[PDB]
């Protein structure tokens, strides 16, 4: 038999009809279809009343969907009696074999029915639903000449890892909470279902602390290249996790952490051996600054902000960072990272944190390693302890340039292309981990607009979300690239400003 790799396409980027992604664990298509009318109602029922309750608050986040590029006006009713032409949302009978993001979503002439165990399930499975529609449904405008319809048909289906996610780095540039909650909504639609934030770097500060007012007044005021910054109170720090609930989106915080402190450091000087402050940097190098691992008012900085972090933010996880402390000493970095765990600890939070900070001795088996890495030896320190690890290889580094030519980006890693950024499974980043999932990391030293973000991220995290969502046996990039071919005028649709990359 006969094997080839893929080279660029001839003459450009090539970037009834369902397009969906990731790609599920089983899709059949039957005679007939579904149509979507403007007498259209969402009916929905759980187990019991809150569940129905919930069910209805989906229901109405679909029909919202829906309506915008419909024109339509599609309610939602509590009842388990749907009608002819009716979407049916129910978690009564859901198959425990998909678990609790699974569903199964059958599509008759009269109906549409999803099925779940959850109603987190059910919301998963929602985003399966608007891929079947035509092209057009994700408009955000009035689609006109389009029938709405929906080809018979039968998709199972539930995630290869349970932790798919996107890591924002809000500290190199600062982004708008409208601009991350657009991400956010946006990776929610490929069933992305974690968002990492990386809050606080060398070049900045982004998140109120009221127990230490300057790291806002002093810290938040730059970011790479000297624009004015920015930051999020409290309150629109709640905003955002509350609307990352609504797509059942876990919001995990990073201070980074004792590395990667600057901007802390410029803000109080009594962090600093000098009791100075460190001058604002507006550059890019990374490694160069550190918390004082030996100086209590340390760990009284840490935990005020551990503290409030934790007071408005519901996930059980705290990322802590601990990549780069390269002006820390193993024994200092061993003994920080072990103090700062028991602080997180104390206030109900476990702790997320870079290699190499499973190595720290005061590591717990509920700590989490993000291995970016991707050594040989990298987590063999979580593996001896029982710990879960995310994976953020290369392949996963979203912020590499596509290509040498790349207007924006890094390299350090390489270039990762679409292609790339598909090809690899978590186990090639390390073997013989419990490894709970990937995250696609972008980092900002060069991303400084909106639609710097979208080009990045599409068509990449597509890639990514697939290895993170579809079996590795169902995995075939001359599959996957025909399905983006498909999927190109939808991103178009959503206003998404992607690159056509020439490997599609
Ligand atoms: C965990 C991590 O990725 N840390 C830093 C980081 N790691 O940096 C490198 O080590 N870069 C590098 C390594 C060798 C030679 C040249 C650059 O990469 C990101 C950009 O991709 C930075 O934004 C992060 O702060």
């Amino acid at each position: 038999h006969h094997h080839h790799s893929s080279g660029l396409v001839p003459r450009g980027s090539h970037m009834s009809q369902p397009s969906i992604l990731p790609k599920p664990v089983s899709y059949t298509v039957g005679s007939g279809q579904f149509v979507l009318t403007k007498n259209a109602s969402i009916f929905v029922a759980g187990n019991n009343v809150g569940e129905t309750d919930e069910l209805f608050n989906i229901g109405q986040a679909l029909a919202k969907k829906l309506n915008a590029s419909t024109g339509y006006t599609i309610s939602v009713v509590k009842s388990n009696q749907p009608t002819a032409g009716s979407i049916y949302l129910t978690t009564v009978g859901g198959n425990a074999a998909l678990g609790n993001e699974g569903y199964d979503l059958i599509t008759t002439s009269n109906q549409v029915t999803l099925t779940a165990n959850k109603p987190e399930g059910v919301f998963r499975g929602n985003q399966t639903l608007l891929q079947l529609l035509p092209a057009g449904i994700e408009k955000n405008t009035v689609v006109s000449g389009v029938q709405w319809v929906i080809p018979h048909s039968n998709i199972s289906d539930k995630p290869e890892y349970e932790y798919r996610g996107l890591m924002l780095d809000v500290a190199r540039h600062f982004f708008t909470v409208d601009e991350v909650k657009r991400q956010i909504d946006l990776a929610s639609q490929y069933k992305i279902n974690k968002f990492h934030m990386h809050l606080s770097d060398d070049q900045g500060w982004r998140i109120e602390i009221k127990s230490w007012p300057d790291l806002i007044e002093i810290g938040s005021k730059g970011q790479v290249g000297g624009g004015p910054g920015g930051y999020y109170t409290q309150e629109q720090f709640k905003d955002i996790v509350s609307y990352a609930a609504e797509r059942y989106i876990e919001v995990i915080p990073e201070i980074d952490m004792p590395g990667h402190t600057n901007a802390a450091l410029a803000s109080y000087g009594e962090l600093n051996p000098d009791g100075k402050r460190k001058a604002m940097r507006t550059d890019t190098a990374v490694g160069y600054s550190t918390l004082m691992p030996r100086a209590e008012i340390t760990y009284q900085f840490v935990e005020d902000v551990i503290s409030e972090l934790a007071a408005i933010s519901p996930s059980p996880y705290i990322h802590l960072g601990g990549d780069e402390s390269n002006a820390t000493s193993a024994a200092d970095y061993d003994y920080f990272f072990g103090r700062v765990t028991a602080i997180a600890n104390s206030y109900g939070k476990k702790v997320v944190g870079w290699d190499p900070s499973d190595t720290s001795s005061g590591a717990t088996s509920d700590s989490v390693l993000q291995n970016w890495t991707c050594s040989a030896s990298t987590g063999t320190a979580a593996k001896a302890k029982g710990m879960k690890v995310i994976v953020s290889p290369a392949n996963a580094y979203l912020d590499m340039k596509y290509y040498s030519d790349s207007p924006i980006g890094l390299q350090w890693r390489g270039f990762v292309n679409t292609n790339r950024a598909y090809n690899w499974d978590p186990t090639d980043c390390i073997k013989g981990a419990n490894i709970y999932g990937v995250e696609s990391t972008l980092w900002t030293e060069t991303f400084v607009t909106q639609d710097h973000l979208d080009y990045m991220l599409y068509p990449k995290l597509l890639s990514n979300a697939e290895v993170g969502w579809t079996a590795r046996g169902d995995r075939n990039w001359d599959d996957f690239k025909e399905r983006l071919i498909e999927h190109t005028p939808r991103l178009q649709n959503k206003g998404i400003k992607f690159f056509a990359d020439p490997i599609v």
